[PDB]
């Protein structure tokens, strides 16, 4: 559609003109947006009553994956992936051991690295979770089988594997291998599948022995196809489609809504996965504000590579230039609430209280703008 | 004195003897402790929101996270500028603001920012209190401007070019550091020789004014400083606090009698280090900011421990930490009985700054699971 290419383009030419805080913030979305207890939890704790209260908000757009981490260890994805597992019944489903499910989720967990303040195994972790928790949005419970739920939640835990902490666009300037090896197009999300899958290999790792081929087939395009998608510079594309969707979708009975064929399906899926991988400004303030510290901690420290290197510093990672309030409300009303909305309509009446606490957020961070 | 070394090698032992987590502790302890531009200097358009921070300035509670924030993340540069505007001490010892800006920044460059605690804030947080420390009444009018130059360019360098590793980490993995600086002191020697390095650059020879006599003595006296924020010396600077306390002696209007150099750097060097270990001193919000990066900072040594195929250091094991009790271990084996020292030394002054410890301690111990 040359409407909405020549609508965006427009949009971000203002922003890119109301003042220099706009201009970073417009340069930033162009070049980013555009094209008992082992078996009781997975995990080992003598804190297993602060673990069990934590993991009452599993089903809760409120869980704090943060106090999960706390009380598990610093393993709050083995954990929270054991007990999405054992609550959709996954595990006996698809007859996989604890065993193997919990040894393929510590060496998952394990190749994320911690170092990295932002994609590491807790991001994997709450992405997991807010994952789990839209996929039981009315509009779609009865949809989807659970192979599909299967291969979203699992895309999810896996979507950041492997994660350095530096851009897709950086890896491209500095000739990384990874660049390299995926031809500077998608090159993150095409290794965090390839680790993700790789992995499996390992010994008592094959979450996916006990599938049948032509499951294991199916699981693997419907995977390859969300983790692909989470790269952000598919955001646009992904939107347009989904706002066509909207403006063309189908009711069944009783608010379900009617995906036929695997298009529909993946479509809705891929932005499901999507909206997981951009809610945390839509969590309360507590999470989001940890949330946006990690994030600029790491874009600080690419910028600092970038500097150590003689490089341009790319937008949002000067640390002696950001205006991180400025910067979170335009990152709100030009990306995250035009996604959020589409999606509220996709599944309404659904997401209202998560797009009110979006304006919370946004007014909170409006509220602390200096001048 | 070998009763001091047989008490503190038996209250070690009954810890460890505790339960696990006091295993850990003691063997940390033992491991660890034993042997616009006008205006601010900084560049900001919050010129509103840091001047309001900044009226904390001579406070235990100023928020030096909100510098950071105001000060588009020059919190040294910022506090450093604050003080010596504060004390006069640019006039004084006749630096110009630009010799001084153009070190300060270079100096905070030189801190690393990838380091999860051992970067420039907490060298402002450390430079601030040091700032705060040194206007107690029982030594406010004690020591001369180039003593107090010293300990605020002391605590200004203490930590600079930290690769947020520990000085056991560079011997055990054969650092180039560790070989230049023979297995002893390796970081301490190190901030210093970076620090009064810096000097030699472009623009940045601060102390140019000083005479050849003023440059000796705060050359030695600010190298005795950084050297005793060695943890390892920890206990030794503690026995040395105690026997100055018993034996001390007071002028008649609450000050301290401080005639030869000993007692005078003992103080100055107990100051910075008791400055240095202020964090769980601080109100709740700060104290567990600084605790959340010491943590990562360990875990991530630790992982290249693991890395390596080494045996994980005390406290660097992300899966196993009990940061909880640690904190209360560290309270109660390390930060209050210094501080209790500290407070007898310059009483009445250090008696809210104590009262918060307990505070601290208590809210941690209210979080202990089960
Ligand atoms: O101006 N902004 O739009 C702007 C400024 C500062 C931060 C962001 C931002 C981007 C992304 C998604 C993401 C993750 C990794 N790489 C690229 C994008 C996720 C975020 C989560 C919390 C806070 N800020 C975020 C956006
Ligand atoms: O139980 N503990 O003793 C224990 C457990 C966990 C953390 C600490 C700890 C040590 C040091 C001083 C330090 C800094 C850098 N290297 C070595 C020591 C400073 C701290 C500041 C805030 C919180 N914990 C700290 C102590
Ligand atoms: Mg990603
Ligand atoms: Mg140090
Ligand atoms: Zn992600
Ligand atoms: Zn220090």
């Amino acid at each position: 559609s040359n409407k909405f290419k020549r609508m965006l383009n427009r949009e971000l030419t203002h922003l890119s003109e109301m003042s220099r805080s706009g201009n970073q913030v417009s340069e930033y979305i162009s070049n980013t947006f555009l094209d008992t207890s082992i078996s009781r939890f997975g995990v080992n704790t003598e804190n297993e009553d602060h673990l069990a209260k934590e993991l009452e908000d599993l089903n809760k757009w409120g869980l704090n994956i943060f106090n999960v981490a706390g009380y598990s260890h610093n393993r709050p994805l083995t954990c929270i992936m054991y007990a999405i597992f054992q609550e959709r019944d996954l595990l006996k489903t698809f007859r996989i051991s604890s065993d193997t499910f919990i040894t393929y989720m510590m060496t998952l967990e394990d190749h994320y690295h911690s170092d990295v303040a932002y994609h590491n195994s807790l991001h994997a972790a709450d992405v997991a979770q807010s994952t789990h928790v839209l996929l039981s949005t009315p509009a779609l419970d009865a949809v989807f089988t659970d192979l599909e739920i299967l291969a979203a939640i699992f895309a999810a835990a896996i979507h950041d594997v492997d994660h350095p902490g530096v851009s897709n666009q950086f890896l491209i300037n500095t000739n990384s291998e990874l660049a390299l090896m995926y031809n500077d197009e998608s090159v993150l999300e095409n290794h965090h599948l390839a680790v993700g899958f790789k992995l499996l290999q390992e010994e008592h790792c094959d979450i996916f022995m006990n599938l049948t081929k032509k499951q294991r087939q199916t699981l693997r395009k419907m995977v390859i196809d969300m983790v692909l998608a989470t790269d952000m510079s598919k955001h646009m594309s992904l939107l347009a489609d989904l706002k066509t969707m909207v403006e063309t979708k189908k009711v069944t009975s009783s608010g379900v809504l009617l995906l036929d064929n695997y298009t529909d399906r993946i479509q809705v899926l891929r932005n499901m996965v999507h909206c997981a991988d951009l809610s945390n400004p839509t969590k309360s303030l507590e999470l989001y504000r940890q949330w946006t510290d990690r994030i600029m901690e790491e874009f600080f420290q690419q910028g600092d590579k970038e500097r150590e290197r003689g490089m341009e510093i790319s937008p949002m990672c000067d640390k002696h230039t950001a205006s991180v309030e400025k910067s979170q409300v335009g990152f709100i009303d030009y990306i995250v609430h035009p996604l959020w909305e589409t999606w509220a309509d996709l599944v309404q009446p659904d997401a209202q209280d998560i797009l009110d606490t979006l304006e919370d957020n946004r007014n909170w961070y409006q509220s602390m703008i200096p001048q």
